[PDB]
RNA sequence: GGCGAAGAUCCGGUGAGCC
RNA sequence: GGCGAAGAUCCGGUGAGCC
């Protein structure tokens, strides 16, 4: 398929209440335009990558430059989910984290739980 | 009616005329953004501008920013006149020729009679 | 109520085509 | 047939409002 990642429900889940608490206190990209030049800006904290994205064409190419820019980034769940997440009216097929705001020393644990592939 | 040179009928038809056949014998920017950069770059030798352009504002700034730049300019009845003139298909507010082709004597001619009125 | 991060609006550049 | 130098298309920025 499109992304080459797997992930349990649960701790998609848990990127989805961490990106719903990151907004009063951090700065994230939402669309992955904003996602993929935020990133190649190099600013990416935590990038967010979906695979119900249709076409596939959308995102099919995120995350492969997310691991050469090593930020971490996650496969999550329908972008109607995350768009809630995030906070807007609309889908979202790819977002970011681009200022950890108060809460700082958890994504580095949502990171290593990323790379258990 | 921002005509600050009120200028004869058969003058603006002369060169309207003269107007007519210099598209590929010289080189002519249309449209006021075109025009008003002819202007501010500096590679304008005769602007016109057509009066009866509604709103005013659209080229009102053109004849005072054209003299500023002391870059002769000359008045025209009707947008549509200008716009069929200058060889494109639907109404021009505002050219400019910013290569004389081989009419040099006769748009020579023409400019000093523009700076007498 | 409809459209919208699968990018709303707006801006810059470009300059004669688009349906 | 309609739209178009009162800016078609295309490219750029911006990132959430527009009817």
């Amino acid at each position: 398929s499109y992304v080459r990642f797997e992930v349990p429900e649960d701790m998609q889940n848990e990127a989805l209440s961490l990106l719903e608490k990151v907004r009063e206190s951090g700065k994230v990209k939402k669309g992955t335009n904003e996602t993929t030049k935020a990133v190649e800006r190099g600013l990416a904290k935590l990038v967010y990558i979906a695979e119900d994205v249709d076409p596939p064409e959308i995102v099919a190419h995120l995350p492969l430059l997310c691991e050469e820019k090593n930020v971490p980034y996650i496969y999550v769940k329908s972008k109607n989910d995350l768009g809630r997440a995030v906070g807007i009216e609309v889908p979202c097929a790819s977002a970011a984290i681009i200022n950890e705001g108060e809460l700082r020393k958890e994504l580095g644990s949502l990171v290593e739980k990323i790379k258990g592939l």
